[PDB]
């Protein structure tokens, strides 16, 4: 869907914008310095699920930029795995957002941010 | 969700960037240049309906900047309306597609378009 290479590149910058903001956004919810109200949570984590679904077809071939390192390409198969792992996670924090649990709640959201880790430490410039 | 005002519109201006990705990638489907696939249109429109919703909370009180008219705040339920008429052209948007219906989907598609120039004469800075 990208006239350019660049659309591609702005498009996955400010999806992860977006996923990054409805992720982040409830630190303080698994904290416990906000309230917790389970209604609230699950309506994000939906948003989110939808979210975290996008910015992996903006890797497209031929859409090298940004921060993106070369082997996302180069090791297809590879950056995959760590898509799969997290997108797999984002399903456990969908599961315990609809389960309104909040002890669930944040082991799941612990799980989705080592995944977001993982994938950078391999495939994210620095 | 926004630590500061810049946050906020960082995170509309990344929203909206989706959301016209999501909106503008059917141009050539409704013209007919591109094939139409039910299936893929209801999906895509899947997607827009979420994103469709995600700019407008991140106008709130003391997030003036980017390219948001002032009017935004000083007159409200004008704006409010703007927004409203939109999100109802969306859901138009989403019965065509729904139906598997080329020529309802670009009678909505064009509605929706409309809705969205309209607002941006009004509210969006030259
Ligand atoms: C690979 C499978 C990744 C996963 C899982 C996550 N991220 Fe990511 N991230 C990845 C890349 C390759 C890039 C660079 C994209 C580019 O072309 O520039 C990024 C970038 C970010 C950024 C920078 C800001 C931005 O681009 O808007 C942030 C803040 C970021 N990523 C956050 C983030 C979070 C919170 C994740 C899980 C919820 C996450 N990423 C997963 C690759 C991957
Ligand atoms: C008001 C109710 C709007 C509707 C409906 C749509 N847009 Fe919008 N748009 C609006 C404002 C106030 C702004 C400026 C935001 C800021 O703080 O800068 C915008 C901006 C855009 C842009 C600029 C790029 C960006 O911010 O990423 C584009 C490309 C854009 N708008 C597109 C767009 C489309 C395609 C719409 C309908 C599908 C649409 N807008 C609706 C206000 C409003």
């Amino acid at each position: 869907q990208f006239a350019k290479p660049e659309d591609a590149v702005k498009y996955r910058q400010s999806a992860i914008t977006l996923m990054a903001s409805h992720f982040g956004r409830m630190t303080p919810v698994v904290k416990g310095q906000a309230p917790y109200d389970a209604a609230q949570i699950k309506a994000n984590v939906e948003v989110l699920k939808t979210l975290s679904a996008l910015p992996w077809a903006a890797f497209g071939p031929g859409t090298e930029g940004g921060d993106a390192r070369p082997e996302i390409w180069s090791d297809a198969a590879s950056f995959k795995q760590k898509q799969q792992a997290f997108q797999d996670n984002i399903v456990k924090l969908s599961a315990a957002a609809d389960a309104g649990d909040l002890d669930k709640l944040r082991a799941a959201f612990g799980d989705v941010g080592a995944s977001c880790k993982a994938c950078h430490d391999a495939y994210r410039k620095k």
